[PDB]
Parts: C-alpha cells; structure tokens; sequence
C-alpha cells in the first residue's frame, strides 16, 4: 500500500481539524479516517514528507475541508471576530502536465462562495498583462459574475521548489504573504460582513481542463490552520 499520510507527525495538527473531499465535494475521509491512515494513489505520503493531492476531471478534487477539532463537525468562522484566522503552508506545485489550466489550492470558503481562491494558473492575463506558469490570487468582493466582483492578483510565478503561504483575516481584512513577503495588504473582505460559516480548504481543485483525463497534482511540505 502506499505511506499514508498520519505514518509521520507533521501533518496531525491539519488532519485533526479536516475532512477529506474526493473526487467532489462528497466526503471521502473524516479527521478521525485521515488520522488512522487513509490512504491511496489521490492522497499519500509522497518523497517520505509531503502531503500530495491528485486528480482528473472537471471541477474534480482532492481538498481538505475545515472542520471543528478532535472530531467535530464542520466549522464555520466570521471575518471580523477579532481573532485573526490564519492558513499556513509550503507548497511544491510541479510542472503541471498538458491538460491541466489551473489548480486551486488554498481557499477561504462559504455556505455560498469562494472568498478566496489560490491557484496555479498556465496562463492567462490580468489587467492587460499576460502571465505565464504562475499562482494567482482570486477574491470575490461579490457575489456576481461580472468582473468588477473579483479582484485577481499575481502572487508568484511558479517555483520548482517549496513555496510558503500564509493566509490571515482579521478585522474584514486579508493579507497574503509569499515566501515571506506580503503580497496581498489587507485585501477589504467586509461584503462578507455577517456571514459566519467561512472556512480554509486546501488540496487540489482541478479548474477548467482542457483534458478530463489529465491529472492535476500538488503536493504539501507543511499545512496549519489556526485561529489566534
């Protein structure tokens, strides 16, 4: 069988606050399943130290979701409680194989909405600007489809080794660091002022492939979610 994931200690502290989605949003694995060894070619242990994330198809994941810890159910968070809710993570995105557009993996999530949404992208342009290979930033600042409800931002072109994220919302404000570095300051979150049934997801969400075949891949050398 493949090394499952909980077969080291560095990824307890997320798996004990998630479950597992795959191939949809149906769960595949609760905390305690993840915790106790669940396992297979999706979701394994990769290299002896990452967390790697696979799937094919169209709007397909392998996604870890937020949930309540030590067995509980799902969570559900507000933007501006006055604690600050942070996702961290060091992420390897390889070479993506043809077929693969676009990968999301890392969110802030809703009963109804992305609030957030982090993924590689083959390319594309923003703001007038081709980029190439890259992880982006996607926003919902509303709950439309016209533009002027999102706010996209190119974060990083892709690295072949890890890159560190963190994520942190305090006070309706979202801030995006890479590598260190803040990339997104204080991003305005307040049209989501009121709702509280926000959480982190991370994995792979394969967005918009061209083949359904075609498997989008990621792995993880860290991942936490924590609220100060």
């Amino acid at each position: 069988f493949l090394t499952a994931v909980s077969s080291i200690d560095t990824f307890l502290p997320v798996l004990n606050e998630a479950k597992l989605q795959w191939p949809t949003s149906a769960l595949a694995a609760s905390s305690e399943e993840l915790l106790g060894g669940y396992v297979g070619s999706q979701f394994y242990l990769q290299d002896g130290k990452y967390m790697q994330f696979q799937i094919a198809g169209s709007s397909n994941r392998c996604e870890l979701r937020q949930m309540i810890p030590d067995g509980g159910s799902e969570i559900g968070w507000a933007v501006d409680d006055g604690t600050t809710h942070t996702a961290t993570s060091s992420i390897v995105v390889p070479e993506q194989v043809d077929g693969v557009e676009e990968v999301t993996i890392m969110q802030i999530h809703s009963g109804e909405a992305p609030q957030l949404r982090i993924s590689w992208i083959r390319s594309k342009s923003l703001d007038g600007v081709a980029y190439e290979d890259f992880i982006m930033s996607t926003v919902r600042i509303g709950t439309g489809d016209s533009s002027d409800n999102f706010v996209k931002t190119h974060l990083a072109d892709r690295t072949a080794g890890a890159m560190s994220f963190q994520i942190d919302v305090k006070d309706s404000k979202l801030t995006i660091t890479v590598n260190g570095n803040v990339v997104v300051n204080g991003q305005d979150l307040s049209f989501w002022d009121g709702t509280d049934s926000c959480y982190f997801k991370a994995g792979a969400f394969n967005n918009n492939p061209t083949s359904e075949s075609a498997t989008a891949r990621i792995k993880f050398a860290a991942l936490a979610w924590v609220d100060h």
